[PDB]
C-alpha cells in the first residue's frame, strides 16, 4: 500500500499538507511542519512588507469550524524566500510557498524574486486570488478580468509553473467563466479549492456581540461548514480543467474526508481548522485513517480511485 | 411578551413563516402551513407553465442540513393564484407568493397576474431572483446588470411594493454592489437573505457515488451549513438598504437561531431545512424559544433588539 503522489515533478510521501495561513506564519511553525508527517507544506501567504494584521479577536473556534479575519499577518516575502532558499530541508518533503500580494504591482515584485530560489530548490508558488479578510481589498477571483491581469502578469514575470488558490463558487456559470479564464494560463499548473467562505458572520446570543473584532464581526468560515462546498468546487475543476491539477481544500477532519476530496479529483488534500485545532499530529492520524479506508476498500495506491467520484 | 410584527400594511402574530419550497407547492401544503402556527406563509417559486422538475433523487437530508436540486417542481402560476385569490384564509395569516420565472418575460407576464389580486386580497409578493438548480439558467442575483433589468421591469409591470429572494453573497464588494442596485428600486421593499448555498457536492464514501442525481451531484444547500452566511448576508443588506426591511432565512432550528437573526436585522424569519425535518409543529415550538429568549433577557417586544447586534 501507498500513499505516494507523483506530481510538479516531485515524489510527496501522501497527499496531506497545511492549508495556507494555518502553522506556516514563522520559522517555529515551518519546524513543526517539516518534521510533522505531512507531504507537505505551505508558508503563510506573504506581502512584500511584514504585516502584524489585524486586531483582536481575529479567530473564533466553533463547534462546526472556524471564523478568521486574519488580515495576512505575515514576516514578508524576505523571510519566507531565506526560508525556501536556505532553511528548508527539501529531503524531508517538498516546499510550497503562499504569495498574495494586495495589488497586481506587488505580486509581479514578489514572484520575480522567487524565480531564482525556484530553479534553485524546486520551491513551488501557489498565488492566493482569494483572501477575504482585507478591508477595501475585494476578492480577486471573483473578478474575473482582474483575474485574467494577475495571470497574465505572474505568468509573464514568473515565467514558470505555479498554482493558484481560488475563492469558493456557487453557480455553474461561474465555475464554467473561471475555468475558461484559467485554462487561457499554461503556467497554471494546479488549482486549490477552496479559500474560506467569505464574510460569514458570528454572534453570540448571550450577550449579543460579534465574536471577532474586524469588519464588524465579518470573517471567513473554515471547517465543517465548508466540505460540500470544497468537494463541489473541486469535481468542477477537475472536470473543467482536464490539463491541471486540483488541490482540495476545505472541511478536512479526518481519513474520510480526505477520501472524498481525492474521490472528487484533489490530488493534494489541505488541512487549515482541523490543524489549528489539534496540531501537526493531525497528519500522523490522517495517514493511518485514510490507510485503514483504503485496506477496508482493497485499494493500494490513491490513483485507484483519485477522481472515480461517481454520477448517477 | 409580543412577538408581533407590523409591516407592509400587515399585522403579523410572529416573525415565523415557512421558507419558499418547503411545506408550500400543494393546496394541502398551504392548508398545513394555514393550520400551524406561523405567521405568515410563502407559496412554492412558480413559473408560467407547471414543471415536474428534475429526476431523482434530487433531495437528501443530512447531518448538518440538507442538498437539494429540486429543480422549480410547480403547479404553474394559474395554481397558486388561485389559492391566492379563492382559497386561503387571510383572516389566519398573510400570505405571500414566490415567482421565479425562468426569462424577465416569463416573470413579467406573471406577475401582471398577481396585480388584480394583491390589490383586492393583499397577496404579497417575493421575487425569486437565486434559484440555482435550473440547468443553463445562472442565479440573476449573481449578474447585476441583469439583476437591474429584472428588477426594472418587474417594477414596471407590477407597481406595487415587493421583495428579492437573494443569492447569499461573499464578499464586501458584492454587498455594496447589489445593494446599490436595489437602492434604485423604491418598489423593493424587502430583501430576504438568503436562498440555499449554490452547488455544493455530497459524496457517500460507502458507494464512492454522490446522492442527488442532477447535474452531477450538484445541489443548494440548506441547515447549518448556512447560518453564519445568512446572518451575514442579513446584516450587510440591513445596514445598506435602511430604506428596506430585511427577512432571514437560514440555519434556523430554535428559538435561539431566530433570536440572531432579528439581531442581525430580520423583520420575519424564515425555516426551510428544519421544517421539512420536523413539520408544521416547529412553529409552535420557534414561538415558545423565542418568547423564552425576549423573557429571561427582558425584551418585550422584537422592535426592542432588531438589527441591534453588537460589534467591538
Ligand atoms: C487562521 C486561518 C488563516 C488562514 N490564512 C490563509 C492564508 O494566509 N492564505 C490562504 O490562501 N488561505 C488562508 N486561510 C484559508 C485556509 O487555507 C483554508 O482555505 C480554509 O480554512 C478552508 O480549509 P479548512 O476547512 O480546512 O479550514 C486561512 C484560514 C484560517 C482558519
Ligand atoms: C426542498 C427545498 C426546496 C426549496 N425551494 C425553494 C424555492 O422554490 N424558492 C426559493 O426561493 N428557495 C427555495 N429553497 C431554499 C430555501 O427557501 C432557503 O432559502 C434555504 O433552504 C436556506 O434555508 P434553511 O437553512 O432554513 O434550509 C428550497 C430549499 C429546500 C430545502
Ligand atoms: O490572513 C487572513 O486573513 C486570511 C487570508 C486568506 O487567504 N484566507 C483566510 O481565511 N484568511
Ligand atoms: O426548486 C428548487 O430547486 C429550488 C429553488 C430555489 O430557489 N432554491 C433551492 O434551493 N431550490
Amino acid at each position: 500500500m501507498s500513499l505516494k503522489v507523483n506530481i510538479l515533478g516531485h515524489e510527496f510521501s501522501n497527499p496531506f499538507m497545511n492549508a495556507a495561513g494555518v502553522l506556516c506564519t514563522t520559522e517555529e511553525d515551518l519546524r513543526r511542519m517539516t518534521e510533522s508527517e505531512s507531504g507537505s507544506l505551505i508558508g503563510k501567504s506573504c506581502t512584500l512588507a511584514p504585516r502584524t494584521g489585524n486586531p483582536e479577536p481575529r479567530y473564533f473556534g466553533l463547534p462546526l469550524g472556524s471564523i478568521n479575519s486574519m488580515g495576512l499577518p505575515n514576516l514578508g516575502v524576505d523571510f519566507y524566500l531565506s526560508y525556501a532558499a536556505q532553511t528548508h530541508d527539501y529531503s524531508r518533503k517538498p516546499l510550497f510557498l503562499s504569495m498574495s500580494g494586495l495589488s497586481v504591482e506587488e505580486s509581479v515584485e514578489m514572484v520575480k524574486k522567487l524565480v531564482p530560489i525556484t530553479k534553485e530548490k524546486g520551491t513551488i508558488l501557489e498565488l492566493n486570488l482569494s483572501c477575504p479578510n482585507v478591508p477595501g481589498k475585494p476578492q480577486v477571483g471573483y473578478d474575473f478580468d482582474t483575474t485574467r491581469t494577475y495571470l497574465q502578469k505572474v505568468s509573464e514575470a514568473y515565467g514558470l509553473p505555479f498554482g493558484v488558490k481560488m475563492p469558493p463558487y456557487f453557480d455553474i456559470a461561474h465555475f464554467d467563466m473561471a475555468a475558461a479564464v484559467l485554462n487561457d494560463f499554461p503556467l497554471v499548473k494546479f488549482i486549490t479549492c477552496v479559500n474560506s467562505i467569505g464574510n460569514g458572520l458570528v454572534i453570540d446570543p448571550a450577550n449579543e456581540t460579534v465574536v471577532i473584532k474586524p469588519k464588524q464581526g465579518f470573517g471567513g468560515l473554515g471547517g465543517k461548514y465548508v466540505l460540500p462546498t470544497a468537494l463541489a468546487n473541486v469535481n468542477a475543476f477537475f472536470r473543467r480543467c482536464p490539463d491541471k491539477l486540483v488541490f482540495g481544500c476545505g472541511g478536512v477532519y479526518s481519513g474520510e474526508e480526505a477520501f472524498l476530496h481525492i474521490l472528487a479529483g484533489a490530488s493534494m488534500v489541505q488541512v487549515g481548522t482541523a490543524l489549528h485545532d489539534e496540531g501537526p499530529i493531525i497528519f500522523a492520524r490522517l495517514n493511518k485513517e485514510l490507510q485503514e479506508i483504503m485496506t477496508n476498500k482493497g485499494y493500494k495506491t490513491l490513483d485507484e480511485f483519485r477522481g472515480r467520484v461517481k454520477t448517477m
